[PDB]
């Protein structure tokens, strides 16, 4: 299940991250930076608890949840989302909802290296983060 997920990832491809971003509302400031910054993704487990960070020099999230179960989260560009994080074909599938939108972030695992697909609206980005 989750654990070939767990560890310290870092961002080492990126693309359309400005178009999605742009179609979140992301204001061109903002998104002028996030495209430059390289994070790192560290994800732990304790128990079914796991817990996602994303450390940056820009922004810095953390979310904590059980598979499977609602949260709440705050993401990076300020959205006040309703969340569950599951694990749909051996991908860990992260949706977000909120006023009647949705968004997609999806983690997939190819040889080695892990794939993050990012969709709202129209907007696909994938970003590929390699393990530290
Ligand atoms: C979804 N992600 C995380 C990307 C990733 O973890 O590589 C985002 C990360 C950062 C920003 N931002 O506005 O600074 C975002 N705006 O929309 N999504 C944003």
């Amino acid at each position: 299940m989750v654990d070939a997920f767990l560890g310290t990832w870092k961002l080492v491809d990126s693309k359309n991250f400005d178009d999605y971003m742009k179609s979140l509302g992301v204001g061109f400031a903002t998104r002028q930076v996030a495209s430059m910054t390289k994070p790192t993704t560290i994800i732990e487990k304790n128990g079914d608890i796991l817990t996602l960070k994303t450390h940056s020099t820009f922004k810095n999230t953390e979310i904590s949840f059980k598979l499977g179960v609602e949260f709440d989260e705050t993401t990076a560009d300020d959205r006040k989302v309703k969340s569950i994080v599951t694990l749909d074909g051996g991908k860990l599938v992260h949706l977000q909802k909120w006023d009647g939108q949705e968004t997609t972030l999806v983690r997939e695992l190819i040889d080695g290296k892990l794939i993050l697909t990012l969709t709202h609206g129209t907007a696909v980005c994938t970003r590929t983060y390699e393990k530290e």
